[PDB]
């Protein structure tokens, strides 16, 4: 599913990446940020029964939510996670064993880097689309950075993300951004509200 995918993140711009510490929680929190604009929504695995959250938000999939799962680990959340109904796996680092299993299973992972050498070792597994992480280290500037030597190379970071930055962010070339406690943190009211004031900002830019 990746060329859908990559077009997916490329028109939508923003990835909420839920934290949350209940699935009621997590729930009210995907649909808050739906409601807002944002289509892209990562579970993390943290979050428990991370799992039984995704299933349990196909109602908001048939609104035409894509859901995901973050903070993927291992390849027993992977599988857990897609059997769930993940559409797209993310992780904070690079799992050799995640990859292989998600090109098997025809699913779009998205692993985490932060160097260049961890980048090339990403794109030799064949990932072009990387999570940065964290983007709070590693900043517009390194996204700038890669492109002239890694120029098929394409962004999402997580950590760093704000409505003050955001443009600057996607200036240096991202393909989207994911977004945590600044979006998804607070009441559904609020977690409303901050969707559509993201959506806004990056649409602006």
């Amino acid at each position: 599913h990746h060329m859908k995918m990559e077009e997916l993140f490329k028109k939508h711009k923003i990835v909420a990446v839920l934290r949350a510490n209940s699935v009621e929680e997590a729930k009210e929190k995907a649909l808050a940020v739906f409601e807002g604009g944002v289509h892209l929504i990562e579970i993390t695995f943290t979050v428990p029964d991370a799992d039984t959250v995704i299933k349990e938000l196909s109602f908001l999939k048939e609104k035409g939510a894509i859901i995901g799962a973050g903070t993927v680990t291992s390849v027993e959340q992977c599988r857990k996670a897609v059997e769930s109904g993940a559409e797209f796996i993310v992780s904070p680092h690079l799992d050799e064993e995640i990859s292989q299993f998600c090109k098997e299973k025809g699913v779009f992972y998205m692993p985490g880097v932060m160097t260049p050498t961890e980048l090339v070792k990403a794109m030799k597994l064949g990932h072009t689309i990387l999570k940065l992480f964290p983007g709070e280290v590693v900043g517009p500037q390194f996204v700038k950075a890669m492109k002239g030597p890694f120029p098929n190379v394409k962004f999402v970071p997580t950590g760093g993300v704000n409505l003050d930055n955001v443009c600057e962010w996607f200036k240096a070339g991202v393909l989207a951004v994911g977004v945590g406690s600044a979006l998804v943190k607070g009441t559904p009211d609020e977690v409303r509200e901050k969707a559509k004031a993201f959506v806004e900002k990056i649409r602006g830019c």
